């Protein structure tokens, strides 16, 4: 069976098992797959997305653990372009409409979030020993 | 080259890089291993050890994401014995004098640990952006 290059990207910051969920699910699209992780730069995700708690480094060093990743770019271009899709050998890129020319050529592939799982939910978790009152 | 079977054991409450770096290190401690993780039950750890954030579950299958990871027994034994490391074919245990035995027997590989790493670590940082007045 033909090896299928996937690439997904983002910024996973304090990854959870959100992100490791849907890393494995881009990794199993298919039965042979190279799946490259983008991890989106400091400066790009603090200035169009929002706030970053984890350098680009701690975010990727912290991928580099996951079974899911064979492969990183760090840090990757905030828009995927089709020249980058050229240059990575990238057969799809793995997402959960700036994806409308991805699908509109055949190499987009859909994942899914889950939710109540980010570092977030957990500190909720643990203040919850303090009662109000 | 012969397998190694190579057991940690540890609570594993919201991953973060400083148990990963420890179960790589487990991992590697030979060219060829199985690292089998054990994971405590919630009962004993609030019991022995003290508050832990997630349950048995949420702490296991986060554990199977990670890459060095072969097998996982959860929840494993409080205190391991000579007992369980025959049941298991256990050559080694890895960890950072209830090992005092361990070591007598030559089965003890020493792994470390890495500060300033763990979740909670981070949640000082996203408070830091409060300055106090």
């Amino acid at each position: 069976s033909k090896n299928v290059v996937i690439y997904a990207d983002g910024v996973y910051d304090m990854l959870h098992l959100g992100h490791m969920k849907q890393l494995e699910q881009a990794k199993k699209l298919f039965e042979n797959t190279t799946l490259i992780v983008g991890v989106t730069s400091d400066n790009e995700t603090k200035l169009f997305k929002g706030q970053v708690v984890q350098t680009l480094e701690e975010r990727t060093e912290t991928l580099k653990h996951i079974r899911w990743v064979d492969e990183i770019i760090s840090p990757c271009p905030w828009v995927v372009t089709p020249e980058f899709l050229e240059k990575y050998k990238i057969d799809y890129v793995a997402h959960d409409d700036i994806y409308a020319w991805l699908k509109r050529a055949g190499k987009f592939k859909a994942t899914q979030r889950t939710e109540g799982v980010s570092t977030t939910d957990l500190i909720v978790r643990i203040l919850k020993n303090y009662e109000d009152y």
